[PDB]
């Protein structure tokens, strides 16, 4: 890696010259460099622990031990970054001296004093200095970022390894949870990282302050000292204010997150919601919640207003009160223009320190908190790194207090089938997990030679977020026949058909979390597939289904078939393999009788069984409102148009002081002129604050109404998370941190134009050099927008699977400890951790390369503006604007490009306008061939199917073919359709929610074509086969409607046997329906929906195929509700198990992908005959 290029990043050239042609992948990203490989960085830091193992006063480690480690860990390279930061800031001060030396020499008409003569000389010295000044600051930024990158994994590995020695009794799910270590990755690493991003500056920024003060003092003196203290002492007002901003952010998330959870609630069961036709109330609850969310973001704006304001006003507010003190209150010194310009030059320089200092103080304190949160975590209880026998042990599920099981001996040699049974809890999975060694074995011995002289599945499912076949893999090689000898041997093929892509589907997170009869079944699959010797399966009949338990007996018969002298030692509860078992159970509350033979046992007990241009107009010009957007224009214009003009006065009035109406009268004019922008800047801060507040209020209102009427076929076709990705991230983008980018950029780019416009007006042949120059400025930017985008979205796709690895590492901790797969997963830890760090490198690479290449360009401006500006002799005050803006180009094009880059990312959120607005269909009501129709009630259950020819999506295949059917009042049609072509296709279709390609549907006599679907589909009962539990209040779960009752609400739900089962409600008839059906049953969950079906008062309850019913007695109570509570209408008995066809009134077995036969009466035909089959 070559050194002057290691200065200015020349290796990035061919990278980005690559990047204009091809898009960029992780393959286009590289290997890690030798030191940047994370395990090396981990390696040195463990040595730093061993170094302070020599100290060992109280070595938990602890925080005092940590920072003594970390300083001697990374500090040498940190010193090098600090040294460049110092020397650069020192030459940061030298430029102002150069300005002073020019104008002082140019008020006029070998020795070093003579060598200090010429503005030729001093300007060239200025240029050649300001190369280094504008270079070593981008060394010192760089190396410090290439320090925190080397922090990241070298912390994260220590974290992850302590997870590899973590113990799990109550602490692992109590005080600290998966989230509580997850944010500890997600925050406290970055708290450390941004600390070491800023760690030089806390050493150094006050030295920049004090030497800025002293090099102001040798310009004015006591007027310097009285002027400086505003800008010095007023920066911790930012430390006051941003504290309130953090307080507002705490107010933000605490009010946003539950709302977003309720948005996910409204979105997940959106099909049932529009099936309930309940978009209005469900959206209205989020709408009035949003009113308070806006009221919180109101203060978020009021906080973020003055941050900008005091960041911008206090420069001028210092500079004027500095000068009026030098003019009025003191009046001693003559005021040269050289003074007056370079005074402002330092004033421009010193702020870019000063309003980072609060963020420094914040981050330093936050990280010093976070190291304690790291430490007091990190010194918690380890997991005691130290045939299947147990020789008389004393095990404890607890840590070293009260034991759980003593005197426990067991033995399981090879070639053996053994379960363990008893009472749950005491062996919920307990004694098997005690065999794992995941308990405080206070005494006794145990033998596998597993550690020193292994498969498992947990009683809770801990799957992985991957492909389903990859979840079946669980760090395995491939054998697709053996996989067919597993997956088909598990019979997950129906669940694989329920998956959209089967073996290539999306298991874990972002997928339908099915039952353990799928999920834990897939775990038992990866268990059996694992090609291990000994297995420990856990009570899978509790997770299985009934016929799945029959297949689980068959899977046990495939297990022992697959047990080619294996040692699978399961445990269960049922009496199924109580006949078929090699050895026996032992659990009463501890060691029950042994595994040998139930002959001499108590078996009687067991025998009981480019850019985005128009999108900104879609942001603003469609939604801003014109008058405030015009104020956003004009206030931005007229602020800077008087700001640089205040500097234009600030030269020439002192040029008259260099000469000699009244200049003291000129000064108070200038004073109030400086006060004018000080007045304006408040309205400038209030503009974008109020603007983005109004923008996001209507934008979120619009997207709410946009999704509020969309058809359900879309939502089945839409991946629901891709919608909520527009609601979670993009909304918070548009609210919390969209417009500050704009307010920065509108402050930025005008000043970028403006300083050029000044130096143009100074020298009329400036622009002749600018025109080749700004070419280069543009073409570097034009390449740059490609790269910084592709890095930034790369970043976005990178640390997310990194912490996803953590979450699975938390949850499936036990099972990887069982497989002893830490070596695999520490490797695959790195395999992400690397790709984070190398992406972060190339991000922070072009983060440097851009501005340093643009910075030399800015320096070229300086010299050219100087050399042109020599001819003002051939006036002299008007030089001083040139010099003061020549040096002030840099922070401008620093931000003026980078923010324009990040605006493109900020626009990528509001790209989802088209995902919202353009996607719009399905006017629900409003067709309405009558305006007057009280047959939304109907007392006549004679529906009709007037040769209705429906298509599914009007895309691939029809559902019917001219079905000229009808219905009779009381004719409860037992629905019998195709096993894979027409099952659900006649209920939501009967709610007109599909592409009925021909044929009408007469309802209460009249066709349902032009009728209010909001009125029709809400006054029609349908108890579908999805668990519909709207979280909230109990009356809100029961009756969130207009004519809500409590007597009838307590009547039919007692007829549903829920208002008497939950008669001990916490709030009674207005109780809280907490968690959306996590405390109530799975059966009364639907019985409350049956009471809602009573509440519609048109009880033609179109039920669905309730294939997941736990109690068949509860389904018989539902049959009693079909008997007693269904008031003799056309119950469309959709049945995946045709057992419920036993109560047929007038069925229509319309099947084989078609309309087979009207099944009434006595139709025990080839489906009802094969209903037993």
């Amino acid at each position: 890696v070559n050194l002057l290029s290691k200065g200015t990043y020349w290796w990035m050239n061919a990278f980005i010259k690559t990047a204009h042609k091809k898009p960029i992948d992780l393959r286009a990203i590289a290997k890690l460099p030798i030191a940047m490989r994370a395990l090396t960085n981990y390696q040195r830091l463990c040595v730093a622990f061993d170094a302070q193992a020599r100290k060992d006063t109280q070595s938990p480690q602890g925080a005092r031990a940590i920072w003594r480690a970390l300083c001697h860990a990374f500090g040498r390279r940190l010193i090098l970054s600090s040294t460049f930061r110092i020397l650069a800031d020192l030459l940061g001060f030298a430029g102002p001296l150069c300005i002073f030396g020019i104008v002082d020499h140019l008020g006029k008409e070998v020795s070093s004093q003579e060598f200090l003569g010429n503005a030729y000389v001093l300007a060239v010295l200025l240029f050649l200095a300001l190369l280094l000044q504008r270079t070593f600051l981008q060394a010192s930024y760089y190396v410090a970022i290439e320090t925190g990158i080397n922090l990241r994994g070298a912390i994260q590995t220590k974290i992850y390894n302590k997870i590899m020695h973590m113990s799990t009794s109550n602490l692992s799910m109590g005080e600290m949870t998966a989230g509580q270590i997850c944010n500890l990755v997600a925050i406290d690493t970055n708290q450390l990282m941004w600390f070491f991003f800023l760690c030089p500056n806390l050493w150094t920024m006050p030295v920049q302050i004090i030497v800025g003060v002293i090099l102001l003092y040798y310009i004015l003196g006591v007027s310097a000292l009285i002027g400086a203290a505003v800008i010095i002492l007023l920066a911790p007002v930012q430390y006051f204010v941003a504290t309130k901003l953090s307080q507002a952010q705490r107010t933000t998330l605490e009010h946003s997150n539950e709302r977003l959870k309720q948005t996910n609630e409204m979105l997940r069961g959106m099909k049932l919601l529009k099936l309930y036709a309940w978009e209005s109330i469900f959206c209205s609850r989020v709408e009035v919640t949003r009113r308070k969310e806006m009221t919180s973001l109101r203060a978020f704006a009021v906080y973020t207003s003055i941050s900008i304001f005091m960041n911008t006003a206090i420069p001028i507010a210092a500079v004027l009160i500095t000068f009026v003190g030098h003019v009025s209150f003191f009046k001693e010194s003559d005021l040269s223009p050289s003074v007056a310009f370079a005074s402002l030059s330092l004033f421009h320089i010193l702020v870019t320190p000063l309003f980072l200092l609060s963020s420094v103080v914040r981050s330093t304190v936050k990280a010093l908190v976070s190291v304690q949160k790291l430490s007091e975590f990190l010194s918690s209880a380890e997991i005691r790194e130290e045939c299947v026998q147990i020789i008389g042990g004393f095990f404890t599920w607890t840590p070293d207090g009260i034991p759980t099981l003593s005197n426990i001996t067991i033995r399981i040699p090879r070639g053996q089938l053994t379960m363990i049974v008893g009472q749950v809890g005491c062996g919920k999975s307990s004694l098997l997990l005690a065999t794992l060694g995941e308990m405080q074995k206070v005494s006794g011995a145990v033998f596998w030679n597993s550690n020193l002289p292994v498969a498992y599945a947990s009683q809770k499912p801990w799957l992985l977020n991957a492909t389903v076949e990859e979840n079946i893999t669980f760090e395995s090689p491939f054998n697709k026949q053996r996989y067919k000898m597993v997956i088909e041997a598990c019979s997950l093929q129906p669940d694989i058909d329920i998956l959209p892509h089967g073996d290539q589907t999306q298991i874990g997170e972002r997928g339908i979390n099915l039952s353990g009869g799928q999920r834990q079944r897939i775990s038992v699959a990866r268990a059996l597939y694992q090609q291990t010797n000994v297995v420990f399966l856990d009570d899978p009949f509790s997770a299985l289904d009934v016929h799945l338990s029959d297949h689980l007996m068959q899977a046990g018969i495939l297990e022992l078939l697959r047990d080619d002298k294996r040692t699978v030692v399961l445990v269960t509860h049922k009496l199924q393999y109580l006949p078929h078992a090699d050895w026996i159970i032992a659990m009463k509350d501890g060691t029950i009788q042994r595994e040998g033979t139930l002959k001499d046992f108590q078996r009687s007990e067991c025998q009981l069984f480019a850019k985005i241009p128009w999108r900104a107009c879609t942001k603003y010009l469609s939604s801003a409102g014109i008058l405030l957007l015009s104020l956003l224009v004009f206030s931005q214009l007229l602020k800077h148009m008087v700001l640089v003009a205040i500097d234009y006065w600030l030269a020439k009035w002192t040029d008259s002081a260099l000469v000699l109406l009244d200049q003291s009268v000129y000064a108070m004019v200038f004073t109030l002129l400086c006060s004018l922008g000080i007045v304006l800047c408040l309205v400038t801060s209030v503009t974008v604050e109020w603007t983005g507040l109004k923008v996001a209020k209507r934008l979120h209102r619009s997207l709410l109404n946009r999704i509020i009427l969309a058809p359900m076929r879309f939502f089945e076709t839409t991946p629901l998370g891709s919608i909520l990705n527009r609601f979670s991230s993009d909304c918070n983008t548009i609210d919390q941190h969209i417009p500050s980018t704009l307010e920065c950029l509108s402050r930025s780019t005008l000043l970028c134009v403006s300083a050029l416009t000044v130096i143009s007006y100074v020298t009329p042949v400036f622009l002749v050099a600018l025109l080749p120059l700004a070419v280069v400025c543009y073409f570097i930017q034009k390449y740059f927008r490609v790269a910084s985008r592709d890095l930034q979205q790369l970043d976005d796709t990178t640390q997310l699977p990194l912490v996803s690895h953590f979450a699975e590492t938390v949850e499936g901790l036990t099972t990887i400890r069982a497989f002893r797969y830490e070596a695999r997963f520490q490797q695959k830890l790195l395999e992400y951790t690397d790709s984070n760090n190398i992406a972060s490198l190339f991000l922070t690479a072009a983060n440097r390369w851009l501005e340093v290449c643009m910075e030399y360009i800015g320096a070229c401006v300086v010299l050219i503006a100087a050399a042109t500006s020599i001819s003002n002799s051939l006036s002299a005050g008007l030089v001083g604007l040139g010099l003061t803006y020549a040096l002030m180009v840099s922070n401008y094009l620093n931000w003026m490009v980078r923010n324009l880059a990040d605006m493109e990312i900020q626009l990528g959120a509001v790209k989802r306008i088209h995902a919202l607005l353009k996607t719009e269909a399905e006017s629900y009501e409003g067709l309405l061939a009558p305006s007057l129709i009280p047959k939304n009630w109907p007392d006549q259950g004679k529906i009709q199917i007037q040769n209705l020819s429906v298509r599914y999506d009007s895309s691939l295949k029809p559902v019917l073919k001219h079905v000229n059917t009808l219905i009779s009042p009381g004719q409860k049609i037992g629905i019998c359709g195709r096993t894979g072509s027409g099952k659900s296709s006649f209920s939501l279709a009967f709610f007109r929610m599909v592409d009925m390609f021909e044929g009408r549907i007469i309802i209460d006599g009249i066709d349902i074509a032009k009728l209010p679907l909001h009125t029709l589909r809400s006054r029609l009962s349908i108890i579908l086969q999805d668990p519909v539990l709207f979280s909230g209040t109990i009356r809100f779960n029961l009756d969130p409607e207009k004519k809500c009752s409590d007597s009838t609400l307590w009547e039919a739900l007692e007829i549903a046997q829920l208002k008497l089962v939950v008669k001990a409600l916490p709030g009674g008839l207005d109780a809280i329906i907490t968690e959306g059906g996590e405390n109530f049953s799975q059966g009364q969950r639907q019985l409350f929906c049956l009471a809602r079906a009573f509440v519609r008062k048109t009880s033609i309850f179109i039920m669905d195929e309730a294939t997941a019913s736990i109690d068949m007695a509860t389904e018989n109570i539902l049959q009693k509700v079909v008997m007693t509570a269904f008031a003799d209408r056309t119950v469309v008995t959709i049945a995946h198990r045709v057992h419920t066809i036993l109560s047929a009134d007038l069925v229509m077995v319309l099947k084989r992908g078609a309309i087979l036969e009207f099944d009434k009466p006595e139709t025990l035909l080839s489906q009802k005959d094969s209903v037993f089959a």
